[PDB]
């Protein structure tokens, strides 16, 4: 059944994490906002397809907020993979299908490249390689301003405002606090460290996606890199948060995608 | 400086065309709506950068609506390419830099494939290779419903609704009659006919664009095929009508792209 709890790791981080189901492992890493409650409904669905699903709030974010300051500053996919790895060890997850959007997509690839042996297959979605105009000075302003701004930016990029609002008051209060921390630690340093070099993308299976309704320019490069490299590239319904806006379809893609690599 | 007129070709089409400027030929093929008045400003800008610019209302559309039934039904890029060659011959245009969006883009590629001796360089924009669900039954309904649905869809996909509205009432009155005719003859046949096979794309230079704001899924495959084929691919500001939403940027792109293939 769904287990909800904490575990503190050797690196200082008090992770909030959730688990459900049984079978082969699926890890659901959050996008930059670090809020694993976005995964709630799809988590049940994947699990019920014969999977053990793991997810967690990200370091410094939400209920994982009791963490060391460096674990949410100067963030890269590789920094994040390091922490995920040491968390997976405590949970005895040896090999996993790994999903992530945004900076969490940065993390998928970082793991695919740096810890290939722990990735059965990586599912990155919208790897930041250039930030849009709206983020260029997001780290320069005040917390309240960022929370006001980033809540509308995320809300607009929800891909389904009904479902985005429907995440609820508890979640959006947590998100209100993550927004500022996210701006100070993620936007500048995530795109330039995107592991999309040739030598990152071929050590294990990768199925790349982009949001169906995301404006082409935002992750245009994602599609060209994947095509050039012969990496499976496609879309999913919605935009930046398919697991929230289109939970069923998202959970079907994870299931379908992971399915083809099981042996 | 600008000439406007008609020419009935041996295939029975009564073409409305416009020319302006002097020098190497640039041909601007409309999108599915077939309304060459959308090219008014860009056509002025391009021509004074030292080009003879030609455009036209597409067969059966707008001021070229006096055309035989076959010329606006079961439409493919290749059929459109065939009528346009026939028209180009009668205007003594031997070789041209050619732009086109949508089914215009289809025609650009079909021109690049089957009439390579006529193309200096190809500028396709948003080649339809599949349809969004919004068009899947558009050929099945009555005209007034199509005109109501398709005006909003094109307005929504305009890239800049102010300037779309600013095309004026006379332009939109012609579009009103173009919608059903486009729906009955284009959607079903254009995508399956897309000349995007390997042998279609390496006879003349191709510079491929997709609207910066356009939902990724709409022309996602365009970016894949171009990246796979080593064909230059980029974005333009806006969506489906970059010549309407951003005249100056559009004309700069066309001018500079084509200049680079003069000799
Ligand atoms: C906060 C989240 C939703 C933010 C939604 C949003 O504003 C869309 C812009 C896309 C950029 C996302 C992004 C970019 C980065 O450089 C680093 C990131 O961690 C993210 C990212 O996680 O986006
Ligand atoms: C009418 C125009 C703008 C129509 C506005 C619009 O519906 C945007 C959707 C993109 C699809 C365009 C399209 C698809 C086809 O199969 C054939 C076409 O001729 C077009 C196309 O020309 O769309």
């Amino acid at each position: 059944t769904r287990t909800r709890g904490y575990v503190t790791t050797k690196d200082g981080i008090k992770w909030y994490y959730e688990q459900e189901g049984s079978g082969p492992d699926v890890v659901l890493i959050p996008d930059g906002l670090g809020e694993c409650q976005m995964f709630d409904k799809p988590m049940s669905l994947i699990a019920s397809n014969g999977f053990r699903v793991t997810t967690f709030d990200m370091p410094g974010m939400s209920r994982s907020s009791d963490a060391p300051p460096e674990t949410y500053q100067d963030i890269t996919g590789r920094k994040l993979a390091g922490y995920i790895i040491t968390l997976l060890d405590t949970l005895d997850i040896k090999i996993a299908s790994v999903w992530g959007c945004a900076s969490g997509a940065s993390t998928v690839l970082a793991l695919c490249s740096d810890y290939p042996e722990r990735v059965r297959n990586g599912m990155p979605h919208e790897v930041p390689t250039e930030n849009p105009d709206i983020l260029l000075h997001i780290h320069e302003v005040d917390p309240a301003t960022i929370s006001q701004e980033m809540a509308a930016n995320s809300r607009a990029a929800s891909g389904n405002v009904e479902a985005w609002d429907a995440l609820g008051p508890e979640v959006h209060a947590r998100l209100h606090d993550n927004y500022p921390r996210w701006a100070y630690g993620y936007p500048r340093t995530i795109p330039p460290s995107a592991p999309v070099k040739t030598e990152d993308l071929h050590k294990v299976p990768i199925d790349w996606t982009v949001g169906a309704s995301t404006p082409t320019k935002l992750f245009f490069e994602n599609i060209v890199i994947a095509a050039r490299e012969g990496i499976n590239i496609g879309t999913l319904p919605g935009n930046h948060f398919p697991y929230v806006s289109h939970p069923e379809e998202f959970a079907k893609y994870v299931v379908e995608t992971s399915r083809k690599y099981l042996k």
